[PDB]
């Protein structure tokens, strides 16, 4: 794979990171200079290939792969603050609501980019975003989530740009509720029934009525009445200016 093939001996491994959703992820350095995360998989056909064609400041950036050797490596930029869901549940951060809104805006920018590329993420949720050292949120794992799915997906499997819009609204709720599970008091069956009847996530305490109006707009029962990510972006930026 061209300049995407990385020389494994340009890699050092500095610390262990996980095994519970991946296959060993490690923090290491590339070319003695760049912090990377290194994903070692085992017996890929699609993940890096997706990641080779997409590039945005708000999408976790592929640096390269190791394909000519043992277990395959995928190497990306390193996200020092880990998954967004864990970051939000860490109470020491004591976030201000302007920080929470900026997290929404980060993800919204990534999704507007993907939308412009006609690419559907399909599993957008806080667990699939990561956070770097500066607190910037980036969309990840883009290479069944009942609580992030609109009625047309639960009932008919009708995926579309508007089903990513729905999940993004639920992701804003996850941010403003500091990492709560959506529909925390319900089973998956109950969530599906209750969403099909028109009930929606309540306004988080930290979300202003303007912010809640944005997330609520993602949840129109008619998919074609939901905004695009371009419109959600402009709306979020408007709220940031109003403060
Ligand atoms: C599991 C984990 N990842 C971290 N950072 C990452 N950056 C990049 C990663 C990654 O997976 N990229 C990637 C992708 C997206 C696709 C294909 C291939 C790859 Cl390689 S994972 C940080 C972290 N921390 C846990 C503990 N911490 C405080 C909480 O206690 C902060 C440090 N934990």
């Amino acid at each position: 794979y061209g300049s995407w093939e990385i020389d494994p001996k340009d890699l050092t491994f500095l610390k262990e990171l996980g095994t519970g959703q991946f296959g060993v992820v490690k923090y290491g350095k590339w070319r003695g200079q760049y912090d990377v995360a290194i994903k070692m998989i085992k017996e890929f056909i699609e993940e890096a290939k997706v990641m080779m064609n997409l590039s945005h400041e708000k999408l976790v950036q592929l640096y390269g792969v190791c394909t000519k050797q043992r277990p395959i490596f995928i190497i990306t930029e390193y996200m020092a603050n880990g998954c967004l869901l864990n970051y939000l549940r860490e109470m020491r951060h004591r976030f201000q609501t302007q920080q929470l809104l900026e997290m929404c805006k980060d993800v919204c920018e990534a999704m507007e980019y993907l939308e412009s590329k006609q690419f559907l993420h399909r599993d957008l949720a806080a667990r699939n975003c990561l956070v770097n050292d500066q607190g910037v949120v980036k969309v990840s794992d883009f290479g069944f989530p009942v609580r992030w799915s609109p009625p047309e997906v639960l009932m008919y499997s009708k995926f579309s740009s508007k089903s990513d819009i729905w999940a993004f609204g639920v992701l804003m709720w996850e941010i403003y509720s500091l990492g709560k599970m959506p529909y925390e008091r319900f089973t998956n069956s109950e969530t599906a029934e209750h969403i099909a009847q028109g009930l929606r996530l309540y306004r988080p305490h930290l979300a202003s009525e303007k912010v809640y109006t944005i997330m609520y707009s993602c949840w129109h029962e008619k998919a074609d009445e939901r905004p695009t990510f371009k419109i959600l972006l402009s709306n979020i930026l408007d709220v940031m200016d109003e403060e």
